[PDB]
């Protein structure tokens, strides 16, 4: 869980794990001299790691200055829930693939829809003034939902629906291919800033079912995810995937159910993001607060 | 505020609030014959209450010499609105918690940035030459604001944004843990004279739905608010908490809206401070008068 340390070499990371320092919490409670003599690492390097080890575990107060730097440095998309935006240090981020996995109805879909709409807002409103691309794997798209979310944001339905490139991926090959053709699609239309793949694992599970296949599944399935990650990294766009459930980087968020209207959000895998969970709701207007 | 009026039959206190004479300041400046014929209440009694309505907000005439003493004797943070400053008899005090509450847009938030910028100025300019710590609860912070405010006050934008410690509280457990560390922070940096928690109860209301674990939402909130109050009292620091709404808090100022720009402030409670209300405005420069 330490592979994500600010300004750190890969060589040392190894030496760190070798020495026996697996988690960031072991490094945290460590003494510079100790970690230094137990893995080569110059004394200056030993303490830099320890410092950064804490910053992730402990609470530190940045300054409104650094904040301005970051805010205008990278850019994110708002989910519609202030609570969730927080869990996501602002929201869905470009140049990175964020995944929402959770049981059926956990929020996954509505959130994909919400983002295909919110991405069109302006930076002032948690948007990036751009278009989305929804890749309907199991046939989950619902315009009745886009309309309601557009309505809530008092936007031109028609127009909002025209800013969402849509497409059905019926089997893995088509899923693999459509994605292959995203490079071209974005080149032709640079206003695209969001790629959405609902149920990415879906066909891969259907076609290569069982453990008798589990191997080459995650395999072909990881090559797919990389194709997506590379695209988000090269075109500076956000990629969102959903995986339905009861090692490919990017944020992984778990959605869960609470009493009827409410849902729980929790950070699983993610470097720059603070662990902990927050609640939000699924209303008629869409992904919003409780 | 009139319920607690000198020797008065509750039956009449009704006829008053029933005529609309809620606030004491309005009674104080009313006509015994215009009031008598408003709540039927006799002239004898009418007069007897208008006179008692004045002694209430009891006005004291000091010499310009007295006031120049007291103004220095006690350093308060101005708000940009001399009317609001008046309502607060100078400004926000240190070693005390002040609460602004009202509907989204009441000003409570901008008034927070305003303060995070004015605390930096020196006493003569309305500040305390201190630093501010902004605790973002629902993502209300905005740097473009701390900018326009630094601009209007002709400050060094960069240096103003460097004197504000910032941090977002994704949930209650976190909010709570940040305030615990708040103690250690002011020891670390004594230059801090202002703390601001925007929407203290946001997460509490949302994570403790309906009225259930209220056992602790309340137990927890108290220890959380008292905690902040010690902070202020022990470290000669001014503490500010906002609260959005459609027993501890030193001062409680309610804010309300008027025509899209003007906002009303009213002393809902606070020992010293003279009950009554005033009107200010939200400008591109910041919090000013109208």
């Amino acid at each position: 869980t330490i592979n994500d340390l600010p300004g750190i070499s890969q060589t040392v990371i190894n030496k760190l794990i070798e020495a026996g320092y697996s988690s960031l919490e072991t490094l945290a409670v460590a003494s510079p001299q100790d970690l230094s003599v137990a893995a080569g690492i110059p004394l200056s390097t030993a303490q830099k790691i320890i410092k950064e080890a804490r910053d992730a575990l402990d609470i530190r107060f940045k300054t409104a200055l650094e904040v301005k730097k970051e805010r205008m440095n990278v850019k994110k998309i708002s989910t519609g829930s202030q609570a969730l935006d927080g869990l996501l240090a602002g929201g869905i981020e470009t140049r990175t693939m964020t995944e929402f996995f959770g049981e059926f109805g956990s929020g996954k879909t509505q959130l994909c829809h919400q983002l295909s709409v919110n991405v069109q807002l302006p930076p002032e409103k948690g948007g990036l003034s751009g278009k989305a691309v929804y890749i309907d794997t199991e046939g989950t798209f619902r315009w009745e939902r886009i309309e309601n979310m557009a309505k809530a944001l008092g936007l031109d339905i028609d127009n909002v629906m025209n800013n969402i490139y849509y497409i059905r991926a019926i089997n893995t090959d088509h899923q693999i291919a459509i994605v292959d053709d995203l490079q071209e699609l974005v080149s032709k239309d640079p206003s695209i800033k969001l790629i959405v793949v609902d149920s990415v694992t879906s066909h891969f599970r259907a076609e290569y079912p069982g453990r008798e296949n589990l191997a080459v599944r995650q395999q072909k399935l990881n090559k797919h995810l990389h194709q997506l990650t590379r695209l988000a990294e090269v075109y500076d766009i956000a990629v969102i995937i959903t995986n339905q459930v009861m090692h490919v980087p990017g944020i992984r968020i778990q959605l869960k159910k609470s009493r009827g209207n409410r849902r729980i959000a929790r950070v699983v895998d993610a470097p720059h993001l603070p662990e902990g969970e927050v609640v939000f709701a699924l209303t008629e207007e869409g992904i919003r607060d409780a």
